[PDB]
């Protein structure tokens, strides 16, 4: 019996990730599988440390000791009340610049880096700044916060999954406008769990329609 | 000009709350309204104190100073893996007696007395101990686990809508198996937006077509 601990972040528990954890397990039921709730920003340590054997996160930082696998881009979109002004741009899409003066959610509130500080760069590196910002713990209560009619948010493509009602989401136009599925795993690690998984996800990926980056 | 302050149970957010606030905003544009997250037991006092108008609350806490009114009564589900054998059982449902030995999730981790404190109550009321329970932090956190293949969860059925992909939501066929959406206020608030908020909880439910349970 094995031991695999998986790091994981909130924001890909309403995504495919359950699904292909579900199906290695199910492939693999002699491994003992913990799963750890661990930062994006906390995953490259927990590697290193050995607290950690897989890190699926959002990552954005390559690490030397880290072998960094990029499962997905999964594109932006922007959460509005379905009867908002915006709604016009609901097949066409929208760029960041035009939604500047909405009261806007950010969230989470957790320690940075975060979704937050990634959503908050993503105007600063298009020149941009937000005027009506404000922050809020975790997507499920801003995406209600919209429907309830607080303003808007920007959100990752599987956050539409979501199921907060009377809710429209605008694609984002822009070119970075879109945030990262990774997979993390130490560079000395050759265990047969990284082919397995990554089995796992291409499988995943294909029963959903879903093109990956990866290619096995 | 009048400010109106709404505690609110994050977890209402998935289910016809946000409909009702947005209609109360939609037809008392004059009104401000300030959205405060706050627990069911919290509701109490802030209330008292005035820190809050309304709460919105997920289950049965009494205070002879806090006016209570019984929106709905929302039944309760066992949310298990679509594979979890206990899914010989959807086509009628389960005992809470059947389900003692499962690996199960409570959630959230919040202020108590909370949901997970009144599942826990509904297995001490039949002199039943659940073998192996986890705190998880939400309710998207915890269904997303459940997908993940972590254990059973009990939930209330606005659950069935949060879109966590591969579930299936077993009835819980206890008489007390049911979890209340109430209103509470100040027993001494005589104030304009209380018949106000009730109409809209009132015509929300009939605009979905659901039945109610209020004085009207
Ligand atoms: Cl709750
Ligand atoms: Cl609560």
């Amino acid at each position: 019996s094995q031991t695999l601990r998986i790091g994981y972040v909130s924001s890909l528990l309403y995504g495919l990730l359950p699904e292909i954890i579900y199906l290695f397990r199910q492939q693999n039921p002699e491994i003992h599988i913990e799963l750890i709730e661990c930062g994006t920003k906390d995953q490259i340590n927990a590697l290193k440390q050995g607290k950690i054997d897989l890190g699926f996160g959002r990552l954005k930082i390559t690490d030397p000791a880290i072998r960094r696998i990029m499962l997905h881009k999964e594109q932006l979109k922007l959460a509005i009340h379905k009867h908002h002004h915006l709604n016009q741009f609901a097949a066409t899409g929208v760029h960041l610049s035009q939604i500047i003066d909405e009261p806007m959610l950010l969230y989470p509130v957790s320690q940075k880096p975060n979704f937050a500080t990634f959503i908050q760069s993503l105007f600063t590196e298009l020149g941009l700044v937000p005027s009506k910002l404000t922050e809020i713990r975790e997507i499920q209560l801003a995406l209600g916060l919209v429907a309830a009619g607080e303003g808007v948010c920007i959100v990752p493509a599987s956050a539409m999954d979501i199921g907060v009602k009377n809710l429209l989401y605008i694609p984002i136009l822009d070119d970075d406008a879109y945030s990262p599925i990774s997979l993390a795993v130490r560079n000395m690690d050759h265990s047969n769990y990284i082919p397995k998984i990554l089995a796992c996800v291409q499988e995943v990926f294909a029963t959903h329609h879903i093109r990956p980056l990866i290619e096995s």
